[PDB]
């Protein structure tokens, strides 16, 4: 792999697309971790053969993980961590074992406070229209590089909502680099 995509999601927006059934994320008011995806040639590496998920290897991080990496769609956190490790984590196992991988994600989250970067410039979430250029600019100002913005379109109203923010990292897992792909248009609701 040549880089990492550190993906954070906005729980309320994510759950807004679940028009049936429960969605624990409906009540969260902070960006949470979706995942840390190893990349190669502008594409996500997935389902690499590797070690099976082992909860005892990340036992010392259970408090941080339950707070920062909750399953927002269902009330089973461990299953979410297991799914993310098997689908993405195994692809960077040659240099980051399971314990270091989850620690990386937690550290990244603690060092990339999205709302904290937006709040002072009146760009915090308020269910109103925001500009892709403005949001990317504010984040670049605070963190030094351009983030990747991901959106989803409501099938009923055709309105676009910001659901995830990506921070791109070099393969060392600490050097921030510019992201180059957004799925958001010029404007979206946040």
């Amino acid at each position: 792999f040549d880089s990492f995509w550190f993906v954070q999601q906005w729980p309320p927006a994510v759950c807004s697309f679940q028009k049936s059934g429960s969605c624990p994320g409906s009540g969260l008011r902070t960006f949470t971790i979706h995942g840390l995806w190893p990349q190669q040639s502008g594409t996500s590496l997935t389902n690499c053969p590797g070690s099976p998920f082992d909860i005892t290897k990340i036992s010392h991080l259970q408090s941080q993980l339950n707070t920062l990496w909750p399953n927002v769609l269902r009330a089973n956190n461990q299953q979410f961590w297991s799914h993310e490790w098997t689908k993405h984590g195994t692809c960077s196992e040659s240099t980051f074992n399971q314990a270091a991988y989850f620690k990386l994600a937690v550290d990244m989250r603690n060092n990339y406070d999205i709302i904290g970067a937006l709040r002072p410039h009146a760009a915090g979430p308020n269910g109103r229209t925001k500009s892709r250029q403005a949001i990317k600019g504010f984040l670049k100002a605070k963190f030094g590089k351009f983030p990747g913005l991901r959106c989803r379109t409501d099938p009923q109203t055709k309105v676009s909502y910001l659901v995830q923010v990506v921070a791109c990292f070099a393969q060392d897992g600490s050097t921030l680099i510019d992201c180059t792909r957004d799925t958001c248009g010029a404007n979206f609701i946040f």
